[PDB]
């Protein structure tokens, strides 16, 4: 049960799905993120640019790991991580952090 995210430039505590896309909007760049609880208990969403549009990846948290779909991570931390490596959607990887 990692809490690390809470204090990353990319993870936002109240947002939500329409207000995140939103603060992609204002610098248009595919890459650019941002972590967000969601509604639901032990959940999540990635919400990001990529191919000229804004998407949305539900995480999910159970036991000590997280989940993306069937990939599976020891903390939200290591699965943003991850993804600035290798992309998460087609082509794209998390580059721009979304912060302010």
């Amino acid at each position: 049960g990692s809490h690390m995210h809470e204090s990353k430039e990319w993870y936002h505590a109240s947002l939500t799905r329409a207000q995140a896309e939103h603060m992609l909007m204002r610098v248009p760049r595919d890459g650019a993120f941002l972590v967000r609880k969601r509604n639901e208990p032990n959940s999540y969403a990635i919400s990001f640019r990529a191919e000229g549009k804004i998407k949305h990846c539900r995480v999910q948290q159970e036991g000590q790991t997280v989940m993306l779909g069937n990939s599976e991570f020891d903390s939200l931390v290591d699965l943003i991580s991850y993804y600035e490596k290798h992309p998460l959607y087609r082509k794209m990887k998390l580059r721009y952090p979304i912060n302010e």
